[PDB]
């Protein structure tokens, strides 16, 4: 820590605290990561995972128990954003090109069979000049964007649970309200249930055989979708709906959600931030 000036704490990252520093050299401005043997040679692959949408990982030091995990700095996450832009709502075309950017930034990930996991509006940053990138591959933990088989015990995650979450988040950047907000597994589950009606075998094969399900589950019917998303235009509610496909096989992949009708007029406008 004495090659950084630390400036300001920027919050708990997945395995640690998250500050703002300068490099006390170059005057870089970087995101320090503080951690607290296999993953000092898996971090190392994730340096080598360069796209426009994903985080820099600029350093990974290992010294003295702790690993330090030295990332680009961006000046806002998204949580932020659309806390700041809810009077209004985030207009449409920045709405649809950070969805397409995120998109992108899945796709990249995916095809180099990296997961994100754990998709969250706070781990979402953005720039003034129009890009969103992903981030974090006592605090109280947020299941609002957790896919349905996490929540019902699957041991194996599929690059569905990304999709899912970027479809929550998605959602909720258009209509201003979280779509899920469950503050238990079980009220996460049932709320999800109440939407989009509770699964069965038909929907979703093998559902009734996932470690958590239980056959004493309540079975709501599933709610009108043109209810759940109102102001989106059925484009947008087509792409959503794949994106929230029960079973994660059925669920749209980053690759083909690219090549849909909503992305046909897409474009990269500047957001208003304010810094
Ligand atoms: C560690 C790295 C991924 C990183 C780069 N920029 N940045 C910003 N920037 C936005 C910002 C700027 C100024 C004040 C607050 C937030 C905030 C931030 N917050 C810490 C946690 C919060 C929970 N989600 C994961 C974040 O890394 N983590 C990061």
């Amino acid at each position: 820590m004495e090659n950084f000036q630390k400036v300001e704490k920027l919050g708990e990252g997945q395995y640690g605290v998250v500050y703002k520093a300068r490099n006390k050299l170059t005057g870089e401005v970087v995101a320090l990561k503080k951690i607290r043997s296999t993953a000092i040679r898996e971090i190392s692959l994730l340096k080598e995972l360069n796209h426009p949408n994903i985080i820099k990982l600029l350093d990974v030091i290992h010294t003295e128990n702790k690993l330090y995990l030295v990332f680009e700095f961006l000046h806002q996450d998204l949580e932020v954003f659309m806390k700041a832009s809810a009077l209004t709502g985030i207009p449409l075309p920045l709405i649809k090109s950070y969805l397409f950017q995120l998109l992108q930034g899945l796709a990249f990930c995916h095809s180099h069979r990296v997961l994100h996991r754990d998709l969250k509006p706070n781990n979402l940053l953005i720039n003034t000049e129009g890009a969103i990138k992903l981030a974090d591959f006592h605090e109280v933990v947020t299941l609002w964007y957790r896919a349905p088989e996490i929540l019902l015990g699957c041991k194996y995650y599929s690059t569905a649970v990304d999709i899912w979450s970027l479809g929550c988040i998605f959602a909720e950047m258009v209509t201003r309200r979280a779509l899920f907000p469950g503050d238990s597994e079980i009220d996460q589950l049932f709320r999800i249930f109440r939407t989009l009606g509770t699964p069965d075998e038909v929907v979703w094969p093998g559902v009734t055989s996932m470690p958590d399900y239980k056959p004493s589950f309540p079975k709501w019917a599933r709610q009108d979708f043109s209810k759940v998303v109102p102001p989106l235009d059925e484009d947008g509610r087509s792409l959503l709906s794949q994106m929230l496909h029960y079973d994660p096989n059925k669920r749209i992949s980053a690759k083909a959600a690219l090549a849909h009708p909503f992305f046909q007029d897409v474009t990269k406008p500047v957001p208003h931030l304010r810094l």
